[PDB]
């Protein structure tokens, strides 16, 4: 029913987890912040696994391709996870591009990427050719906007030149407007760079990352997931919680990240139903009281 | 000193009653090819209903954990968890991740072995795009083994910092028709000889396979029954880990080979107990 931003504890926690077949975790602000894990996060994943609960992971962070992201999980103390459980915006972008650019061998094209090496590596793993890689650059058939620490006026100009070709696709990893750093400062997100590309090119980007439903499609392509039996746990109302509502999942806001309980309750008072979490917890460690 | 005694009657009830769990080898114990050992699914059921933990080891490096879990279910073993399955492929992937904590791994092996390494976050030589420095060579069961591939492996091993790992040293494996196929131990011997290197072996009887289990589960070896069909791998493994060993006769090794080891004083290759098949163990449960 309508979300009420209720604190998940006691019987409500036991019932919700007991009926759930799996949990879908956002990563940044949920499992960790920078190099600091959320206390109790590794133990939660273990007890979820021993309870027969499936776990999957989403993230709009495109800094690490799947191999390095799996190494990060293991290094930070999350054991027993498999790389195929990890669904970043980089992975989903590579899938979409592969799906859309699959065709005659003589007509494969190249992807112009505004983003970092991890994003480039994820596209290469999918078989995509990248503009700027060694050797002649084939016809650019798509522009991909991601988190780009090297964003520049000249490369923005170059992306838009490619987009003058109406057959050149425009894809964005996500629309996150900004991201918090350890020192309290903020960094602009793909949403800010996408707004620049979209405005200068007059185009609408295809967005793969949450809250876009495509990110869930990527999961369902690999795993049988009953959304009505899946908990969506995230820290950002405008991405994770909206994502859950669009996919029909029960949404849980954790307060270890971007969004606050006051922001959530403000959405409820305004009747903005799809941005109101069904439940909330101080941290995902609070969920362990519903197991054993 | 083990005496390879037929486990039956009261001894069977005492042994199973005191055990917290059973560690099963897979090939030759639970099945042979696509033909399950009669009564094997029922045994696992009754073990579960008795509160007995069950774990599974295998030097078979052909199947990644998901496909191995599917195999169990397809053959009639229900209610098992992928976290209970410890193949040499899985343990090899874990060792390489630790040692390389990354570079890329040149794999002499099949898709299941490659998939297991990819699932652990390791990059593989020959995969699309990234061309990292090869920091390890992994030898597994490789039906594509060739002179050219052996030559490539040795070229990487000219770098003294490139690790050499082998999934196991099983010399050969039996097929349904009575024929045999060369095992990883034969291919590792070629790689080791041509490179002048000694390989790190993860699979039983190497103790690392047990380290992989104990990292995931609290296992008291003194209360665990190691059930296998191969004296030189399963039984030796059990002795090295301090487990009570049970030889089943549905697989590679014979009771005469076991009694030959007892006559020669090779304690670590003599099973503590033996059964014609693991179905005989069901009589100690109720
Ligand atoms: O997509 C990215 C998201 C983030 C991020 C930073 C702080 C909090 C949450 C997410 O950082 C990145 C980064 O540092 C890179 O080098 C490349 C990509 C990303
Ligand atoms: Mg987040
Ligand atoms: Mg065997």
């Amino acid at each position: 029913g309508m979300a009420r931003c209720e604190r998940l504890r006691g019987a409500a926690l036991r019932d919700v987890l007991g009926q759930a077949q799996g949990v879908l975790f956002d990563c940044d602000g949920v499992l960790w912040n920078g190099e600091r894990i959320v206390p109790g996060a590794p133990e939660l994943l273990q007890r979820l696994a021993r309870a027969g609960k499936n776990t999957l992971f989403v993230s709009n962070n495109s800094r690490r391709a799947r191999p390095e992201l799996a190494l990060r999980f293991a290094r930070l103390g999350f054991a027993g996870l498999r790389a195929e459980q990890l669904f970043s915006s980089a992975l989903c972008a590579a899938r979409l591009l592969r799906q859309r650019l699959s065709g005659p061998p003589d007509a494969s094209g190249a992807v112009f990427v505004l983003g970092g090496e991890g994003l480039r590596a994820e596209l290469r793993a999918a078989g995509l050719r990248l503009a700027g890689d060694p050797g002649e650059d084939p016809r650019v058939r798509a522009v991909l906007v991601g988190y780009d620490e090297q964003f520049s006026f000249s490369r923005l100009t170059e992306a838009c030149a490619h987009l003058r070709d109406p057959d050149c696709l425009l894809v964005a990893t996500d629309r996150d407007p900004w991201h918090p750093l350890s020192d309290g400062s903020r960094t602009p997100g793909t949403g800010s760079l996408a707004a620049a590309v979209e405005t200068a090119s007059g185009r609408q980007a295809l967005v793969v990352g949450k809250p876009s439903p495509y990110m869930f499609q990527c999961i369902t392509e690999d795993f049988s997931v009953d959304p009505a039996r899946t908990l969506m746990v995230g820290d950002r109302l405008e991405t994770d919680i909206l994502f859950g509502h669009r996919c029909g999942m029960t949404t849980v806001l954790t307060l270890t990240g971007v969004s606050s309980l006051e922001e959530a309750q403000a959405y409820l008072t305004a009747g903005q139903r799809d941005l109101v979490p069904h439940y909330y917890v101080e941290s995902i460690a609070d969920l362990m009281e519903g197991l054993e």
